[PDB]
């Protein structure tokens, strides 16, 4: 048998907010975090706009020394981390230090690290390339950081599953604890691509809406009038804990994780097939993980990215999963307020999954002004809706076709 | 409850061969793969040699369409993945494939790739940035072109972890069997970090060998006159199978693996503990998850990286994990002739662990002149040496002090 998962701990930076409560307080408000973006060119480029973190201070966290040898992603994860700790209460000792391991992912790294010594690799040559160059991008070091500063000596890793980071990482830090590798684990992932080359990168492939004149109703997951997803940065982090060892120091539990669910499309490298049949093998594979009935899920937080194909495939998906159940759950895309994380949409879903838990609310689908075609569903279009939630799903469907579903279930 | 995991293929490329059984033919016989870099001008770089793929011919595996759109990592990794599939008999059906998944990872990804369409970014603007630059640059798409091109709809995900990416991609991927999520996975890593950044970033932490004069030697792990790592390019996957349903298709079984660990220093970003003590939690996590005595340990391929600090690290570490035993076993790095991998290190000397199980020989560590003070270890010093080999181990330290070790032993 399996030990249980619960949340004691999140953290979270977002285009909303510089932690949880802000930003569940505009989630749930219906504001949106998308924005022209600030002290950066962007004449030469389609789109212009994206969910920035604003007013971010690293030194609350880190001295300017070490903030200057990583890369804001890392920032930006270690942040979310440090948060996620304190929120949990948890104290490391040398008694539980080989218990406390970290999974914190990225979608694709250190960009803008990549970007400014590049400008010197190619201007002055290679001995003006940092010495901090490669631990301070690549995406293990927001685990190797935050186990070198609080002293976690458990399981060490990080996922890199594109857009799936987020959903994987949780995911399989819960397995961690379940099958007794750990007792503690911070899992979720961080991203910041609003550089050039992710503009740029999005933008040559014309994955980005390009609605420059209304950067807010550019994110409208499931409107007829989508042209692809918003570009955002931040980062998420739960605290997992098993649930014994959360009980006996009296730790504050959010939710539970009851499933993880992991699928393949196998279909194609950036579009899911139009009826979603691997996003509904994960919530099927997550469901059963859980021993949960598609009838007792309440609650979805949609990948819903507001790309033609991706809206449509989930909806799709979900008829097939939930079947006369469908209507009845409320399903929402947060990414309608906070844009696209990338490799951090899953950890800042996961979050806002539970809180939709802990709040009995389902987060609005906002700029949902004229569902396309099959958009028939419970969306929760353009404010907040009260209701009950046991069950909550959070789905995230990446480039390659990867998959993965989180359940969570009210804890008492 | 947990179920017995098997080897039923493997595939490579290194700077040995093209393949497994070219590359085991070098690592017996002591050759190094060790050469000055012809594809890119390195003069103004403090080092200009490394372990390239010779003669590569991506048209073994993919058209020139789709392989122009990739980088070379990817290249690498589907190649690897190819000939272990092909080498495992398994065929792919309805029945199996949602039983199938893929765990490739990699340390840095698409820095060439990420490097050039800089280069066009800066240079010429963001109009001339790929749009294959995300889908062809990030690490996930081993995983999600071979999942494309295989029908694999089971556990789609990739770690990087850095220069432990190999082992715990391998690990990991054994859970997902064990743990009965998949029957099948193809796991391992993929790396070609050799560009601009890659050698100068490298360069710029003064972490590389600066032999230029003599590169076959450069490569040196607890020889006196080390001077840093040997950067190399390549891949290594490994069809992982649960055990009966091998025996159900009568698979040819190379192996078992009956054990991993994991752990994390907790120490610095980039430095090992000159103690080895993360290290050895880690081997002791893995031989405890094998239930061996670890006096059953008859080989360790070492992590071996010919630095400094590393090297003499993993000598206290076995000698605290095995005491007196630690004088009974052989020790080799085969980075001695294949220089360092990187993320796909693990792949490929995991291959190497099981081959030496196989063939009842300890791979050499060449180039091991003057071993340094404490190294007083059977190295396997210069030449391939015959012997009982039951139970093999496989290391892999990285940045951020995360820690992998593999457990091997003969099948009957
Ligand atoms: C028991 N571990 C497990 C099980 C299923 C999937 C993944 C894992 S993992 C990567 O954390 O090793």
């Amino acid at each position: 048998s399996r030990r249980r998962v619960v949340i004691t701990g999140m953290g979270m930076l977002s285009p909303l907010g510089l932690d949880v409560p802000s930003s569940w307080e505009g989630i749930l408000a219906g504001r949106s975090g998308i924005a022209p973006i600030e002290h950066m060119d962007l004449s030469a480029y389609s789109t212009r706009f994206g969910g920035s973190v604003k007013g971010f201070n690293v030194e609350e966290y880190l001295s300017a020394k070490e903030a200057r040898k990583l890369d804001l992603f890392i920032q930006y994860g270690l942040a979310a981390s440090f948060q996620a700790v304190r929120d949990s209460g948890l104290e490391v000792t040398d008694a539980n230090r080989e218990r406390i391991g970290v999974s914190m992912g990225s979608g694709i790294g250190g960009l803008t690290n990549i970007e400014n010594n590049c400008r010197s690799l190619f201007e002055q040559g290679p001995r003006r390339i940092s010495p901090f160059f490669v631990p301070g991008s690549i995406i293990n070091m927001v685990s190797g950081f935050l186990s070198i500063h609080l002293g976690l000596q458990g399981p060490n890793y990080a996922l890199t599953t594109a857009q799936t980071t987020g959903t994987h990482s949780i995911g399989m830090a819960a397995r961690n604890i379940a099958y007794g590798e750990a007792d503690v684990m911070v899992a979720g992932g961080s991203e910041m691509a609003a550089c050039g080359l992710g503009l740029g990168g999005f933008g040559a492939a014309r994955a980005l809406s390009t609605r420059n004149d209304e950067p807010t109703r550019a994110s409208r997951p499931w409107d007829r009038d989508r042209d692809g997803f918003v570009l955002s940065d931040g980062s998420g982090a739960l605290v997992l804990e098993e649930l014994e060892h959360a009980r006996a120091r009296g730790a504050r539990i959010y939710a539970e994780l009851v499933g993880f669910g992991m699928s393949g499309d196998a279909f194609h490298m950036t579009a899911p097939p139009e009826d979603g049949a691997g996003a509904a093998r994960c919530m099927k594979n997550a469901l059963r993980d859980a021993g949960l009935d598609p009838r007792q899920v309440d609650y979805i937080n949609a990948h819903g990215t507001s790309t033609p194909a991706g809206d449509i495939a989930e909806i799709a998906a979900v008829k097939s999963v939930f079947g006369e159940h469908a209507h009845a759950l409320s399903m929402s895309s947060t990414k309608s307020m906070t844009g696209h994380l990338l490799g951090a949409a899953g950890a800042v879903e996961a979050i806002f999954s539970v809180l939709a838990l802990r709040d009995q609310v389902a987060p609005p689908t906002i700029n949902l002004d004229n569902p396309d075609e099959g958009c028939d569903l419970d969306l929760v279009a353009h404010e907040a809706k009260p209701r009950k939630i046991d069950v909550a799903l959070s789905n995230s469907f990446g480039f390659g076709g990867t998959n993965g579903t989180l359940v969570f279930r009210r804890f008492a």
